[PDB]
């Protein structure tokens, strides 16, 4: 039932191939994956040799760059120049070029103490572990561990079935959302349900689909300033965005319930809001939609953005089209055929900064439905603004609302960092606010019809399906990963003293230059018999589990590979040489893919 199950050490040979296929097995691509780096350590640590210091070292560095002042970071650097380069040295057991050093030194002599000084060491490291130590891994038992994780990740679909769902959060414009587990780990996530047919009915098949593809475009990387997707999966009717558990309402109901905001507050949101942008920012992306009721509170007080319906990818093709709440627009977007970047985002956050210190939007001066007065207030006015606020904002808020593109901030020159800078935002340290190390000035207290649905609109929901590893992988790690690590270590030295004083099957796999070897099911009428089959570059061999292998299903016999679907599951359907068929089914759907493609080249080739 519940819990998360890994599958055997026998995968290995299957998944080792699906990953050389698409080129995953560099050192790069699995050092990067949370879990890989992991895995990775952990065969070095307890392992390998000459591995030990190599990573010790590593992980110091790492949590260097983590430090937050000055003089933490001092002393930090102080024992990594003692223990892993100076100590080393003595005996000479460095392994690192003269350049290298020579960085270092220079730097801790001065007493000068960057983040990023222990890089060209970093690069080093990498280096070293890149070429033979790597291989070794490759090989290892940790290596055998690793598939059978991305195996399981690879495999992974969902139903409500994977959710115990809670309370409900408050509406979207086309459904609910609700706060869950996941009940494979036991993280607390939340659940944004678009119904289909909803969506049919408000012809917002544009943003839905929309809101899918940007959600995808920013969560990649952590952010705390974004509401970010973890996964994204469909039930018949139902949309499902896995989202970032998110309570206390919007900035716009607290807006109605305290009133306005004192300076300090609003720079603390400001600041936080300003983060959020920048990451949308570096992957391209345009929010459009920067307003009060958009911005989402945690119980503890901080931030987030929200709805990414209405945004944009910029990457090759720059929008001209006028999409936002009519308060807060720039003047490129309201306009007619003018392409526009960032800048939109930059104005749109002026004027809802604006709004929190006012009560209205800038140009909003009571005209409820007509559109047009704050478009025009827009266009020929940046307006005039009253001494109860500091120099310091006036001049941030004064050089947001330009209705030029070019002397506006956030534009000509750095982007995200021009912002920054500006006086108002003397009086903080950066990094601070990417911790969120500040206090936060609001903590929130203690909380249809009868139309049907075509295939046609079905085919819109296929290439939606989405598990974006790393997030899983994240998952994974805070809670589950090690103690079904040591279960499993368990579960294998266990199944290795099963069959030893009873004789041990002697492994007739790794004696033949053979191709492949995975587990699958194979038809005859209406069971399902499971085997374990071994793949030779002429024949096709299969062994109950106590026996020596007496079937065989030979190459030259095969007509074509092809695949089908058994009560909407995928299979696999060869043709045979007297009118005769036969049917595989696989457990995980790589595996599938991977016999899909091996067979068929083999068979290609035993012909020739």
């Amino acid at each position: 039932s519940k819990k998360i199950l890994l599958p055997e050490p026998s995968i290995r040979s299957v998944m080792q191939k699906y990953l050389e296929d698409r080129g995953e097995v560099t050192f790069e691509k699995i050092f990067s994956q949370k879990l890989g780096y992991l895995l990775f350590r952990d065969f070095c640590l307890k392992h390998l040799e000459e591995a030990k210091p190599l990573v010790e070292f590593y992980e110091e560095i790492k949590k260097y760059e983590k430090l937050e002042t000055e003089e933490e970071r001092l002393v930090c650097s102080r024992e990594i120049f003692d223990t892993y380069i100076m100590k080393e040295l003595l005996a000479c057991s460095h392994p690192f070029s003269k350049s290298a050093i020579e960085h270092v030194q220079g730097h801790l002599v001065k007493k000068q103490v960057p983040p990023d000084l222990f890089q060209p060491y970093i690069e080093e490291i990498c280096q070293n572990l890149r070429g033979d130590v790597f291989q070794k891994f490759i090989e290892s038992d940790k290596f055998t561990r690793f598939c059978q994780w991305k195996n399981v990740e690879l495999n992974i679909h969902l139903t409500m079935n994977d959710f115990s769902v809670h309370r409900i959060i408050g509406r979207g414009g086309f459904g609910e959302v609700y706060g869950c587990r996941k009940a494979d780990t036991g993280k607390m996530y939340a659940m944004k349900c678009l119904d289909k047919k909803r969506i049919k009915m408000k012809q917002g098949e544009t943003l839905a689909l929309n809101e899918r593809i940007m959600l995808s475009l920013v969560s990649t990387g952590d952010c705390p300033f974004i509401v970010c997707m973890s996964y994204a999966f469909h039930t018949p009717d139902k949309l499902s965005f896995i989202l970032d558990l998110m309570n206390g309402g919007d900035l716009h109901y607290h807006l109605s319930q305290h009133g306005v905001f004192s300076e300090a507050d609003m720079r603390f949101y400001a600041a936080e809001i300003i983060l959020g942008l920048e990451h949308m920012h570096n992957r391209f992306v345009v929010y459009r939609d920067l307003k009060p009721a958009n911005i989402l509170l945690d119980e503890h007080g901080h931030v987030r953005i929200s709805d990414l319906g209405l945004a944009c990818d910029f990457s090759k093709k720059k929008p001209h089209a006028s999409v936002g709440t009519h308060g807060y627009m720039a003047p490129e977007v309201l306009q007619k055929g003018v392409a526009y970047d960032s800048s939109a985002d930059w104005f749109s956050l002026g004027c809802m900064l604006f709004k929190l210190l006012r009560g209205h939007s800038p140009f909003r001066q009571h005209k409820t439905k007509d559109k047009h007065e704050i478009d025009r207030m827009t266009l020929t006015m940046a307006v005039e603004l009253p001494d109860s606020f500091s120099p310091e904002l006036r001049s941030l808020l004064e050089g947001l609302l330009q209705r030029d593109v070019n002397r506006r901030l956030g534009c000509l020159g750095r982007g995200a960092q021009e912002v920054k800078e500006s006086p108002f935002f003397r009086s903080l340290d950066w990094q601070m606010v990417f911790l969120q190390k500040y206090p936060p000035p609001l903590i929130p207290p203690r909380g249809t019809k009868g139309i049907k649905l075509l295939d046609s609109d079905q085919e819109l929901y296929r290439n939606f399906p989405l598990t974006i590893s790393e997030r899983w992988q994240q998952e994974v790690a805070e809670t589950v990963f090690d103690t079904i690590n040591a279960e499993t270590d368990r579960l294998e030295a266990r199944k290795k003293t099963k069959n030893k004083q009873l004789g041990h099957e002697e492994d007739y796999a790794l004696g033949k230059d053979c191709i492949m070897h995975g587990y699958m099911s194979k038809m005859g009428n209406t069971q399902w018999q499971r085997r374990y089959f071994y793949l030779f570059p002429n024949r096709l061999e299969w062994r109950g589990e106590g026996e020596a292998p007496q079937s065989l299903l030979t190459m030259e016999e095969i007509q074509s590979v092809e695949e089908t679907q058994i009560k909407e599951r995928k299979c696999l359907l060869l043709k045979i040489r007297g009118g005769k068929q036969f049917v595989l089914q696989c457990d995980s759907d790589p595996e599938l893919v991977q016999w899909k493609k091996e067979l068929r080249d083999a068979y290609r080739e035993a012909q020739q």
